[PDB]
């Protein structure tokens, strides 16, 4: 082996995160056969399965020269599964983690939420700055193909993302958050376009295609959810044709593709058995048949464009920079929508920038200074959650509702939205010390999902 070939399985891995349950828990997808705990908020535990992937990305730094731009890219591959986790968990196995056998007898001892999150925004300075005129010629790179400079921006975005999380904290460990932001956003390299997004693309190849290419659970009971339907058809936004099909009575009916009232979701909060009613009748869309019948469907981005453009309109309404937080929230739109004209092969022609400069003229879409800073907030916050469909944002957007209120989850009357995850049983089981005294630290030694963690607070 060498550090280019264990780079290309490490960035695979990494790029090709997604999760249909965090779509289920962030009101895109319903299951109309049985109950769906993320769609009722109703999980429990979470796992530790992506220290396995930090193992990997371990063998690849040890493998490679010291100081090289593939350790540049190992901080960035904790950062992102680290930062993850924490906001699975709160404090999690971090300086201690990685050092024994996963099976030893010796399991980690956990660290504070804000240590990890100090510690892996100083690895992604770290990275930076490892990388920073660096004429070093890498190989194995299937996301960036060597460009160092692109991955110094990708790494450069998920601080900026890792910082505006942490937009209710002054400090986190000896960084000032703001001041931190402004200095990154003042320095750069951030991404410049749609081109320099960090997303795996997928071909028709073994071990290549996109991970939901012929995914059984998209069948019999999976519906789209009516309340993003609704954020959607309300904005008439025709992205809405890209992501969900007509139902199948509009189809019989002939109603035209771009007629939002071909379009329908089930009600999320209501017992499924009456939704299935709804989807049996022929009322219900479902995701658009590219998700899981081509194999190549569209990239899985990881931290893309639009996410960071929105990320700086946000800290311009919050006085962290200044900028034009107007251009920045439209030119997130309307990568977006090159994003999915590309990809959404079929209404591509509802998708074209001519459409995106209607669509942001839209009631409750156009962005303008007479708006309210709230208004404002929830305009761009709505924009980044939109375009999340089966994306690699995984949990992220449903962790961004809890910081922002927004969207606000429909759910049952007197159903919480949980805050975190709670412990695995394996780490009750064999590491009972370590996760005990991580309680006590933050918790007073609850563990339940209700338990608000620090980055919260
Ligand atoms: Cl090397
Ligand atoms: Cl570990
Ligand atoms: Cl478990």
């Amino acid at each position: 082996t060498n550090p280019s070939l264990l780079l290309t399985g490490v960035a695979y891995s990494a790029f090709n995160q997604t999760s249909s349950d965090a779509c289920h828990a962030a009101k895109m997808l319903i299951l109309t056969s049985g109950e769906s705990k993320y769609q009722v908020y109703k999980w429990t535990r979470g796992d530790f399965d992506y220290y396995s992937n930090l193992r990997d990305v371990t063998k690849m730094s040890e493998e490679a020269g010291e100081g090289s731009a593939y350790q540049a890219l190992a901080h960035f591959f904790r950062a992102n599964y680290f930062y993850q986790l924490t906001l699975d968990f709160g404090s999690i196995p971090y300086t201690d983690a990685l050092k024994a056998e996963t099976d030893a007898n010796y399991q980690p001892a956990y660290d504070s939420q804000e240590v990890v999150l100090a510690g892996i925004l100083k690895e992604l300075e770290e990275a930076d700055k490892m990388l920073e005129g660096s004429d070093e010629i890498i190989s194995g790179d299937i996301i960036y193909n060597g460009n160092l400079v692109n991955w110094r921006k990708l790494i450069n975005a998920y601080r900026l993302r890792i910082l505006m999380s942490l937009s209710g904290k002054e400090k986190v460990g000896d960084i000032d958050v703001k001041s931190e932001f402004s200095k990154i956003v003042a320095d750069g390299p951030l991404m410049e376009s749609l081109s320099d997004n960090g997303q795996l693309i997928y071909l028709d190849q073994q071990d290549n295609r996109y991970p939901y290419f012929n995914d059984s659970d998209f069948g019999s009971g999976r519906f789209m959810d009516s309340t993003y339907i609704a954020e959607l058809a309300t904005r008439q936004d025709p992205r809405l044709f890209a992501v969900a099909t007509q139902t199948p009575n509009a189809e019989k009916a002939g109603k035209a593709i771009n007629d939002f009232s071909s379009y329908d979701g089930g009600d999320p909060a209501v017992p499924y058995s009456l939704v299935n009613d709804k989807a049996v009748a022929g009322n219900c869309s479902k995701p658009a048949p590219r998700y899981y019948q081509t194999p190549t469907n569209e990239p899985m981005v990881l931290l893309g464009y639009v996410e960071q453009q929105l990320i700086l309109a946000e800290a311009v309404v919050r006085g962290w920079i200044q900028g034009d937080d107007k251009i920045y929230y439209e030119s997130a739109v309307k990568a977006s929508f090159e994003f999915y004209q590309k990809y959404a092969v079929s209404v591509a022609d509802y998708l074209t920038q001519d459409a995106a400069a209607e669509y942001l003229r839209n009631d409750k879409v156009a962005y303008s200074s007479s708006l309210s800073t709230d208004e404002k907030i929830e305009r761009i916050i709505m924009q980044k959650y939109l375009p999340t469909f089966l994306q690699g944002s995984v949990w992220l957007p449903y962790y961004e509702a809890l910081r922002t209120g927004y969207p606000d989850f429909r759910r049952a009357a007197g159903v919480s939205l949980p805050y975190r995850w709670m412990y695995p049983q394996d780490e009750y089981n064999n590491n009972a010390t370590h996760v005990e005294a991580a309680l006590n630290e933050q918790f007073g030694g609850s563990d339940k999902t209700s338990d608000k963690p620090w980055w919260l607070q």
